[PDB]
């Protein structure tokens, strides 16, 4: 149909917007602490602690498969990165502190992306 195609143009545009948003969030992690999944070779017990692991490479795979239907789903994944980190790592660690900074600096980006998604539809 002509409709399914119009839909597909929107999703493709959402994917385009979310790609830019993801790039902006990941620039707030210059140490690349959240770039890749936590290694299960190097942290073998990780899944006993964290039931739903997330990282920026994994979000990118989903993004490029146009696997995010709305901003809410995207945000859910970004919040997993931060929240997983703040549970697994203690307050006095470079990892916890990196998550706090990512959360705080990401808020600004996410606030404007919400306005843009509502605005552009």
């Amino acid at each position: 149909s002509m409709e399914q195609v119009a839909m597909e143009l929107r999703l493709t545009e959402l994917t385009r917007l979310l790609r830019s948003v993801l790039d902006q969030l990941q620039d707030k992690d210059p140490a690349r602490i959240f770039a890749q999944p936590v290694s299960l070779k190097e942290v073998p017990d990780y899944l006993d602690h964290i039931k739903h692991p997330m990282d920026f490479a994994t979000m990118r795979k989903r993004l490029e498969a146009q696997g995010y239907k709305n901003l809410h789903e995207f945000e859910e994944d970004f919040d997993l990165i931060i929240d997983n980190c703040m549970k697994y790592n203690a307050r006095d660690t470079v990892f916890y502190r990196a998550a706090v900074r990512l959360r705080d600096q990401g808020g600004v980006v996410l606030r404007q992306a919400r306005r843009e998604v509502d605005s552009i539809g």
